[PDB]
């Protein structure tokens, strides 16, 4: 019997300063955070309707650089789906993506972990990572790619909702 | 791909005067209709959330008292079979509604809920136990309702949606 | 703001008083006619109470349970308690004292958010008068609400009132 | 041009103790008030959907007996529709209804004022006003009658929603 | 009396590849479809509140080039309002608009059919159709013009809600 | 006791043509108004959820250039103010200090909930630098948000941020 809404555990990962927090806060509060306040670990909750199903999103916002690596392994084990975020004006953040992905696959001992590749800050004019390169990378992993802006809200709901759909597909 | 909410086609049947319209209008408008205006055929819609899933209920309210009857039985996915707990004849009619539905749909396992309406009234002629035994014999849920007090109204419709979902 | 406020509610009272039926009416808008004894079950629902969005975590307990350290442990997680009796069952009403003492013991406090709930008000076999229950609640400084899980009278109100009691305490 | 939801100013009137406040608080908070705390004047707001239209209910809960009569005139002038409440166990409250209706018509200087007759406390066993008598009275005025219980919530939404429907009919005249 | 929400039958028309599907999917799923999968015929539904009225939108997503022309006439007869979509980087799609409009008017035997002119892909830098020219075209038909991006979601709700308002004006 | 949702009286001020109406209509109707129809006075309402609290927003849309007793009246009744300039209109930005001083004078307070709004951020012809606006907002101790009534960038955020500023002030 139904005891309450389905819950999804989402984890947002990626390099320092790519906009992990800004994406999450835009989703939760409809607020753009202009300041750069480095994260240690924050967790958020939101109830949404996706494809006609009520969902409770539990979202873990992670540090760009995680010092205690056992803590990183713990959230990778518990997370059901991952947003892997880079910034489209930060080539290094893009090159870091494969490390996040490998870490997740290693910890979960699986090649098929729900994930979405997110190219954030698409509102900025100084793009250094081409859409084509990101799409090719996502295709090589068999995952969706979405361009986002925490500032304009382009793609924000879509990135989170797409990840829930990937989790749902994986469980079906 | 998701093209919009799930739709459920529900049909409310039973003898004249048992409260089919009053149940439906209570669900849709939160209004109790005190007058008895016999129905020909009316259809209503409401979006609800049941067990975390959004769905569009299409509800067909039928006349108590035949090609038109067959047509709505064919299109219906689930049926509320309503009698009034102060009307023994309406209860005895339930067997006929059930057989008609099974015949038309060519199925033994058609989502249905047995509804004993007007449970607010003191002059009960149909025992709860008798209705429960009948529902058990059909393998369907039984619910007592009052379109006047709203007791069991949402439950009757939501239960029927749950029966459709089980069947699908 | 990291998301809605959560409230941990625990439903206690004697065997058969309608703790599960009240909870399932809240969650599913369904009346359960069958009596399936509970050990421990948990439910969740988001509601709006006094303009504030709340996530309710509801723990539905066993009415017949000997001393358990494990019982004490889950009860200690509760922020507020519905203490339920049935208005046709005098012994369930007399057992309310025991539930109240248990809650005070486990929470190690005299001031625990609670609501007294007199369930099955639809039945003709009332043995506990409204005034007696109101007097008991007044003696504890808590609200009394009469409910019927069958008609749904007072169901939302019992849970929402408990949330208001928790908010007052915080 | 849409500037936000339509607002309806609803006023709840009737004799002392008939359950005006209990009805309103049941609507607003889903809470039954067992205590009898006599009202002076309180205002409540709730957004609801009625017949597919979103609207803001501004509800003025009044005193049974209003001492300052200019204050009474003021809310009757501003009110767009009125719930006239009696209690089904209180014959005097029912006999008062005609006078509340006449007071409203006098203040508004109109014969066609949106109103609903509400017979409250229908959960109680010692009924002194028969349903038929209330229905006959409502029919004589051309208005809806609804039986309510602020305790069980029977008819509560219906009473308020029906009044909004009466206001809409009057406005669409 | 009231038997449940008002239903509006909306039809999305225009040249191949202008973003008819992408607009509809953005509205329904808050998802941007990056791939180009040519449509035959798809129908979608959504309940929304527009100007305080609860509406059930039935949206018919059409093919750019309709081969069976009796099928085209049938959906034009049943549709209550039309989004006529072009892409602001595709001059040909803009020059085609008058053909779609004439088809609709011919089938409905009316000069007063609820319609909105939609200039889609306004996120792209390679604009070939000037806003002023589109506004002038809309003005010549007596209909609203809205610039949209199925990608950023700019104007998407507005285009559909504006069409519902046009239908309501025609019904009253 | 709870009598229904909390109401917030918001007032939108700023020079003629900066997009006060367009911002408000975007919020209320999800509609971008392309035409320039000068405002006299309009009031709008919307119920929203902000940080888990249901709020009724009462929004007063004002004339760029005002009868000054009428101006004083809405400034007295307003609980919070969006002070709007257009990022392509230097003069509208220079006017901001006058609106702020008027509000502080009328409300006889140095601590009035306000948000500085740089509107039309979709346009390419920017004449007011973000740094200058941020410095000005910081000098007043208020939030700064860039908006576009056209793209809807920042629109909800401007109004919701102002409600959060009012809530902070009311404790
Ligand atoms: N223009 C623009 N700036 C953005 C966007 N997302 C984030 N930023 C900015 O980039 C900076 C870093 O954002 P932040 O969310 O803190 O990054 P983070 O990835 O959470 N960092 P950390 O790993 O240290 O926790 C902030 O100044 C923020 O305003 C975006 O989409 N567009
Ligand atoms: N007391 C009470 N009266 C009820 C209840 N349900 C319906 N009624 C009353 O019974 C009468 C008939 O109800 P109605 O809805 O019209 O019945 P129906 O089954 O739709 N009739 P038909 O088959 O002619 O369309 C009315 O006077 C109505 O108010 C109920 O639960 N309790
Ligand atoms: N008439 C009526 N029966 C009720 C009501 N609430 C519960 N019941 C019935 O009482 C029986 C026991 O209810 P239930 O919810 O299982 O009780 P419980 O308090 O959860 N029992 P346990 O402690 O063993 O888990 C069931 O048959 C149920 O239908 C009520 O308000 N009215
Ligand atoms: N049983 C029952 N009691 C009710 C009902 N409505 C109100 N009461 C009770 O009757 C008493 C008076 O109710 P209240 O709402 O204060 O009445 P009022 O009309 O607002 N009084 P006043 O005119 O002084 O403000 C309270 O004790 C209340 O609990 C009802 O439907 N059922
Ligand atoms: N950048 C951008 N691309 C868009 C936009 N809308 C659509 N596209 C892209 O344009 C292509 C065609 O879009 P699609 O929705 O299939 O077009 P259509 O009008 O439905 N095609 P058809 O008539 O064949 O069914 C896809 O690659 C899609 O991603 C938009 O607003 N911006
Ligand atoms: N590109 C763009 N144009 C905008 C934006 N906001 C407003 N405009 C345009 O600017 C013009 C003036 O907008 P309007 O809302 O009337 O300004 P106002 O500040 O309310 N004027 P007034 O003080 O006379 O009432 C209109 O043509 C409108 O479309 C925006 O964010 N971007
Ligand atoms: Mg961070
Ligand atoms: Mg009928
Ligand atoms: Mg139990
Ligand atoms: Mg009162
Ligand atoms: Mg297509
Ligand atoms: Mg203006």
């Amino acid at each position: 019997y139904f005891q309450g809404m389905t819950e999804y555990k989402l984890v947002v990962v990626g390099a320092g300063g790519v906009g992990k927090s800004a994406l999450t806060i835009q989703l939760i509060q409809n607020h753009f955070v202009d300041e750069y306040d480095p994260t240690i670990e924050d967790s958020y909750r939101k109830q949404v309707v996706i494809d006609g199903e009520t969902c409770l999103l539990d979202i873990l916002d992670t540090a760009g650089h995680e010092e205690y690596s056992a803590m990183r392994d713990q959230y990778m084990r518990t997370g059901e789906g991952f947003l892997c975020v880079f910034a489209i004006n930060n080539t290094k953040s893009f090159e870091d993506i494969h490390h996040y992905r490998e870490q997740i696959k290693r910890v979960k001992d699986s090649e098929d972990v729900p994930m979405v590749l997110v190219g954030n800050k698409c509102d900025l004019p100084s793009r250094t990572v081409d859409t084509k390169q990101a799409q090719d990378l996502a295709r090589s992993y068999g995952i969706p790619f979405i361009e986002t802006s925490a500032k304009t809200r382009q793609g924000v709901d879509d990135a989170f909702y797409t990840l829930v759909r990937e989790i749902r597909k994986h469980k079906e």
